[PDB]
C-alpha cells in the first residue's frame, strides 16, 4: 500500500512536469 | 506542440493506470 | 468507469500518435 | 500516403467506439 | 447520434480499405 | 479487376447510405 | 475466395442500411 | 439530392455487378 | 415516396445480381 | 430461374424510373 | 448469354433513367 | 440528349428481348 | 412531353416482352 | 437494436477487408 | 510491413471494442 | 475480461506507434 | 531527440502498468 | 518485483522530464 502510494506521487510529479514542459515548449 | 501533446496523454493515461492499480491493489 | 477513463485516454493517446505517423510520414 | 490515411480513420472510429462503451458503461 | 457518427467512421474506413485494395489488386 | 470495381461501387454506395442515415436520425 | 466474402458482407452491410433508410424515410 | 445521389451509386453497382455475370456466365 | 419505392427496387435486384455472383464465383 | 427473377427486378425498377421521369419531366 | 445481354441492356437503361432523375431532381 | 440515350437503350434491350422470344418459340 | 409519351410506350412494350420471357422461359 | 446489427456488419466486412491488405501487403 | 503490423493491431481492438458495444447495446 | 483485452490491445497499438515515431523522428 | 526518448520512456512505463492491471484484473 | 520494474522506470521518466525542463528552463 505504501509502495502504491509512493507510485502514485511519482506519477502526479510525471503528469505536472509533462504539463510544464508544454507551457514552457 | 504535437508530440508534447501526445505526451501530456501519455502522462495522463499513465496518472490514471496507477490510480487504478491502488485502488485495485 | 475508472477502467473506462483509462481506456479513453488511451484511445486519445492512440489518435494523436496516428495523426503524428500521419503528419511526419 | 493511403495507408496511412486508412489508419486515421481506424484510429478516430476506435477513439469514437470508447467514447460510446464509456457513455453505455 | 453518437452511434450514428461510429457508423459513418467505420463507412469511410471501409471505403478507404477497399480503394487500397484496389490500387494494390 | 472488375470485382474490385464493384467492391469500391458497392463501398461508396454503402457510405452514402450511412451519411444519409446521419442526416435522417 | 476472400473477395467474394467481402463482396457477399458489403451486401449484407448495404442491405441493413437500405432497410432502415426505408424506415426512417 | 444525396438521395438521388444514393440511387446512383446503387444503379452503377448494380450495371457493374451485371456486367461482371455475363464476363462469368 | 417514390424515391423510395425505386431504393427498394435497386436493393433487391442487386442483391440477387450479388447471390448469383456467389454461386458462379 | 435465377436470371430470371433478376430480370424480373430489373424491369420492376425500371418501370419505377420510368414512372417518376414521367412525373418530373 | 443471350438473356446475359439483355440484363445487360436492362441495366445500361437503368443507369441513364438513375442520371437522368438526378439531374431532373 | 440523356432522354434520349435511354430511349436508345430501351429500344435496344426491346430488341434484344424479341430475339430472344422468337429463339424460345 | 412527347419523348415522355414515347418512354411510356417502349417501357409499356419492353414489360409485356419480360412477362413473355418469363412465362415461357 | 438494428443499428447495432449494421455496426456488427460494418465490422465484419471491415475485418475481411484488413486481412485482405495483410496477405496482399 | 511495419505499418501493416500497426492496421491489424488497431484492428484488433476495433473489433473488440465493437464487439462490446454489441453486447451491451 | 473483455475490457482488459481492449486495454492490451490499445497499449499493442500504442506500442507500434510510438516505435515508428522514434524512429522517423 | 529529448523528447522522444521521453515518449519512449512513458511508454515503457505504461505498458508495465497494463500489464500489472492485466495480472491483478 | 513488478511494482519495483514499474518504480524504475516511472523515475528514469521523471529523470528525463527535469532534465529537459533543466535545458529549457
Amino acid at each position: 500500500s505504501k509502495l502504491l502510494e509512493l507510485l502514485r506521487k511519482l506519477g502526479e510529479a510525471l503528469h505536472k512536469a509533462i504539463e510544464l514542459l508544454e507551457k514552457w515548449g
